[PDB]
């Protein structure tokens, strides 16, 4: 199943999903949920997509594994399987997010080289790749600085080590031949309603210092689908499931993105229709706000969290009665 | 592939039990054996390349670390691995390992490129060589444990090898059976028991296959003719002990209604001695001082009577490795 050589084409069709977290299970520390079934679910309907539009080219931007340190068996196993999934579908490129362990990169490289439909970037070097109808693609890839997880330097020299990271990324953006896309794996300055950190450093790029000769930028690390600018079209397709509460307004799914060679970029958002989540907030835990949480859970689809501040003594057994109540804190 | 399709002939290119990543006599003076264990790399992915073989069969333990393989390991194993597809298309058996991230990388891998398969279970195997040939893969790896009673335990490896002899029977244009054990009754075996070893009767290894091809043993073996049954060996001398055997590679060259043939690729490894002395005295000093001088190897001394604190022997030895 080689690529297509089409003379004269102009189209490329993407298809952009990010930040799967295969592997997690959560609320360990009230009631552990394996988020597996769900995530799954989210990611077949991906697939389908893909296949139905008949995409071009598959970028994954990253935190696709969970656990970034030591992923289980079963989430390496998740992961391979849907690589293979998408490999026979379009040409991938992979751009994984924040990882420690060394065999990532490894297997990347490798499986890199010996097949034409995937491509491993874990460095700031461009690579050139072909996509499915044998467009020409230049890929200019931003990942955590490695090796300095630790910065050994200050703020100042730092910006400035990944400000000139962009600034070349820029000038090798002019080289292209067809098309050029940006990848990162970071967090945008400014970001409207932005949580924070979750358990991590943190990597803060100026959305204009991203190469606006791009046809498109390709980003993954946040949990929400964003579209951060129109020129270069800059876009976060946000994760497929509601990873913790704070969640629980977001987008969830990935992005079809249809460039043409002349014209304004296009995209339609692939939602993961994922199970939501609710917090249930009470003064106190009284008769009347105990019947509140029962009802509620009834007919709701997701996960629930009561939080309530004011002393009610020894609660009922709430969770051993309602199933989808994760968390009472 | 090419697409003769050349069935009536096969060239093989068999090597086994490289032990990528090891670093000799770490307790007294550790020599990193990596420039020397390339150098035969190189020398049989040459000889490969030469002899334009259609199939390379890499027989486990090609890494020395069975649990933790350093990262430098894994990229020289990963580097070969590549230069061999080039070439042709390889089978890889792993040998005894931990990890098990060998295991999902195997498989992925092998349904990516078509010129690469891991075969990491009993289950047979159909591939396609270089010019097209029908190679049936019969692999036996170390069982996954297992490891209840010893009568039962030798049922279920016997129960196997027939499994394996009755899907040979299949084939089309070759069968190839590929294993890592050791074989019962070997001739000079060092060290037996290990005891961590699987061990099998040759005449147990399925009659029907073209070449069994095995790995675990560091020394070239062949053991027997009908099947051709053959342990390439290692590339290098890993310890004192395997000062005798042949190291290296094997080319084998299978036709159809036609005995097979086999040449050694030999590896030309760096020699070992061990000293021998009743006590260290002047002549002995002078013995290991002008042997370690124009050997080109590596020298363990062995001393019975001791002989109160010693010279600088190593110190002023640079290929004296080991004394005890
Ligand atoms: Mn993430
Ligand atoms: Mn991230
Ligand atoms: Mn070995
Ligand atoms: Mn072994």
């Amino acid at each position: 199943h080689h690529h297509h050589h089409v003379i004269n084409l102009k189209e490329l069709k993407i298809l952009h999903t990010s930040d799967w977290h295969l592997g997690v299970t959560s609320w360990t520390s009230s009631r552990p949920v394996d988020r597996r079934e769900e995530l799954k679910k989210a990611l077949d309907k991906v697939v389908e997509e893909a296949e139905k539009r008949e995409v071009d080219l598959i970028l994954l931007t990253g935190d696709l594994l969970h656990s970034r340190n030591n992923p289980s068996v079963v989430a390496l196993h998740d992961l391979l399987d849907y690589l293979k999934r998408m490999m026979r579908t379009a040409p991938v490129v992979v751009l994984p997010g924040n990882h420690d362990w060394k065999g990532l990169k490894l297997f990347g490289n490798f499986v890199t080289s010996i097949s034409s439909d995937i491509t491993f970037v874990m460095s700031f070097e461009p690579v050139d790749v072909e996509a499915k109808r044998g467009q020409k693609v230049r890929i200019l890839p931003f990942p955590y600085p490695d090796e300095s997880e630790a910065l050994r330097k200050n703020e100042g020299d730092f910006r400035f080590f990944l400000e000139s990271r962009l600034n070349k990324l820029y000038e090798e953006a002019l080289k292209k031949e067809d098309f050029a896309i940006f990848m990162g794996h970071f967090t945008v300055e400014g970001l409207a309603g932005y949580a924070g950190i979750e358990q991590g450093r943190e990597i803060i790029i100026n959305r204009a210092l991203i190469p606006s000769v791009v046809d498109y930028a390709a980003l993954g690390h946040i949990h929400s689908f964003r579209e951060i600018q129109k020129q270069p079209l800059t876009i976060y397709p946000g994760s497929l499931i509601r990873i913790d509460f704070g969640e629980e307004a977001d987008e969830k799914g990935a992005v079809f993105v249809e460039l043409k060679r002349g014209e304004p970029p296009r995209y339609e958002r692939i939602d993961a229709s994922p199970l939501p989540l609710k917090t249930l907030y009470y003064k106190k835990i009284d008769t009347s706000a105990l019947k509140s949480i029962r009802d509620f859970c009834r007919n709701f689809p997701g996960y629930v969290r009561v939080v309530y501040e004011e002393d009610s003594g020894i609660l009922p057994d709430l969770m051993g009665e309602i199933d989808n109540l994760v968390k009472i804190e």
